[PDB]
């Protein structure tokens, strides 16, 4: 079912006029932020031409066909409707204030562990999700993918990559096989010290496959100890962080982490401290 945006709880019949653009947007490929004429809702729409790259226009297929089979989960993006068109298709995508990679070159600096508990169950949940309701596999973790708002929500961006991804991330196992959930959980990793500490881990590298060296090279980058973590925190990224990936934990046990279980039930104002940390901007 296309032409039809469902904002909430309320089903609109819609069309691509009446969506009023106000500009596009700055994310990894075109997502454009709309505003439907009918209610005044600000949503993010990204339009698929039809004469566009065949493997551009096939990865934004994937993501979309994932999307919308993911509507019970709350930690991946939603998509409010489509609109096909004779020479283009516009996906209407929930609007969010902006990534974990914008976050943290606007805060100049790290990010609070509280922020970062609440993202690592979001983020786990959904990777989670992908793997157990529809055996999807993310393959491209890291702040880039990670989205936030104003009411303090978490959420997963897009698999154009998914199966049933950048080489900063990537897990030591996807550069040397032998002979796999578990290599996101160390792009997941990989992901955390570089927001937890506002540096990413193997700096000094001017080469994509001097960064594969460093992964298996050296060992894996763990948290400080002099900056307060707590060894919860440093708990769940040094079993994130697993070279050997026989050993790394998988979704089922990290949900049981310690660290997980705490930021479950903890009342964190993530909504208080984005608005904050945007208000601050050049
Ligand atoms: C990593 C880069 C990224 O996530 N970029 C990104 C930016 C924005 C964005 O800046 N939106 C503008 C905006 C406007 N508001 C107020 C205006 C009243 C609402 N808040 N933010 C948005 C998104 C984004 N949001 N949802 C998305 C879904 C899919 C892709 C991107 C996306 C991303």
């Amino acid at each position: 079912q296309t032409g039809y945006l469902t904002i909430g709880g309320q089903r609109y019949q819609a069309e691509i006029n009446d969506l009023e653009n106000l500009g596009e947007m700055g994310s990894g490929t075109q997502v454009w932020k709309m505003r439907f004429r009918k209610t005044g809702h600000v949503i993010a729409v990204k339009q698929m031409r039809r004469s566009g790259n065949k493997e551009e226009n096939k990865r934004i297929l994937m993501d979309l066909d994932v999307v919308l089979k993911s509507h019970d989960c709350p930690y991946i993006v939603q998509c409010f409707g489509t609109f096909i068109t004779n020479t283009d298709v516009f996906i209407a995508m929930e609007l969010m204030g902006t990534c974990a990679e914008k976050l943290k070159k606007r805060m100049q600096g790290p990010i609070p562990e509280r922020i970062l508990g609440k993202m690592t169950v979001a983020i786990v949940k959904a990777l989670y999700y992908l793997k157990e309701k529809h055996g999807v596999i993310h393959r491209d973790v890291k702040p880039s993918n990670i989205l936030l708002d104003e009411r303090g929500q978490i959420k997963l961006c897009d698999f154009g990559i998914s199966g049933r991804g950048c080489a900063a991330y990537m897990a030591p196992e996807r550069i040397d096989p032998p002979d796999d959930i578990r290599a996101d959980v160390w792009s997941l990793g990989i992901s955390l010290v570089e927001l937890a500490t506002g540096q990413f881990p193997y700096k000094n590298c001017k080469t994509d496959f001097e960064v594969l060296t460093k992964v298996l090279q050296e060992e894996p980058p763990l948290l400080p100890g002099h900056m307060g973590f707590s060894g919860d925190f440093q708990s769940f990224v040094k079993d994130c962080l697993t070279k050997d990936h026989r050993k790394r934990p998988k979704y089922n046990k990290l949900l049981e982490h310690s660290f997980i279980k705490r930021y479950e039930t903890l009342e964190v104002d993530v909504a208080s401290w984005f608005k904050d940390v945007m208000a601050k901007t050049e």
